[PDB]
């Protein structure tokens, strides 16, 4: 009797994705330029300060005033008290925190299957408090020829968006396909014999296994989504499978829970 561990298998969702990089940006924002030439006497702003359209944010040389062109928060200050500046010199950036946007550049071969409304995950770190849901908002019409990329825009949704701060780098996982209501199982359950693929199903009464042919629909992160003669709640060997054949007698050392029915991502 060969020792095996079996999974009580569940139907669920396995999802494919495209791995991108992007930046948290905002739709509504503006550069702050002076209205005359001269030197900076005072800066009446710090990062994070809220300012109103018209408000005086700095002072130049008489004293001349630099005003905010829109209402919002100060995102960056690119200028030092003491520096000389002119009407095309960027002193600081103002933007709204309620029009957040993720910008990314997708290579052309991937564009035709991306659609407004597609789901994405936005990641700034490894833990779930550092990940955020998003939807594709806009595909630019522009193809940049040198980079062979098209800009795609995502809008974050859901909770705790305070932690998606403007300016941040993010990894993006854009969902491209969902295989739904499929048996999911650890990949090592699948065994390749004579150019085909099988799993071993345990019969509890006879303490044996039956070798069932399967088709692997998709796999990622060591997880197979499969079709074939396998049903919810079948016991399928996930350790010891290499030593088995059809009808092999076994010893069920243990039974693991089925992989979650919810999406890998």
């Amino acid at each position: 009797r060969f020792p095996v561990i079996a999974m009580k298998v569940k139907k669920g969702i396995l999802s494919d994705y495209l791995s991108l990089n992007g930046d948290v940006d905002t739709k509504v924002k503006a550069d702050i330029f002076p209205d005359a030439v001269g030197k900076i006497t005072s800066l009446r702003i710090k990062l994070g300060a809220y300012v109103q359209k018209g408000q005086i944010v700095a002072t130049l040389d008489l004293k001349s005033p630099v005003r905010a062109p829109i209402s919002g928060y100060i995102l960056n200050i690119t200028k030092k008290i003491g520096e000389t500046v002119n009407p095309q010199s960027n002193i600081a950036v103002v933007g709204r925190i309620d029009t957040k946007q993720i910008l990314t550049y997708v290579s052309e071969k991937y564009i035709s299957n991306i659609k407004v409304g597609n789901d994405a995950i936005i990641e700034v770190g490894a833990y779930s408090n550092e990940k955020f849901k998003a939807k594709v908002s806009e595909i630019s019409p522009i193809l940049d020829s040198k980079s062979r990329t098209i800009e795609v825009y995502l809008t974050p949704i859901g909770s705790n968006l305070d932690k998606l701060i403007i300016g941040m780098f993010s990894k993006i996982k854009l969902i491209t396909k969902r295989f739904k209501d499929v048996i999911k199982i650890s990949r090592e359950a699948v065994v390749e014999r004579e150019g085909k693929k099988f799993v071993f199903k345990v019969d509890l009464e006879s303490k044996s296994v039956q070798m069932l042919p399967i088709t692997v629909l998709f796999e990622i992160d060591n997880i197979v989504a499969l079709s074939g003669e396998v049903e919810e709640n079948d016991l399928i060997v996930v350790e010891g499978m290499s030593a088995l054949s059809n009808g092999s007698l076994i010893n069920l050392v243990d039974t693991k829970e089925g992989l979650s029915a919810e999406s890998n991502i």
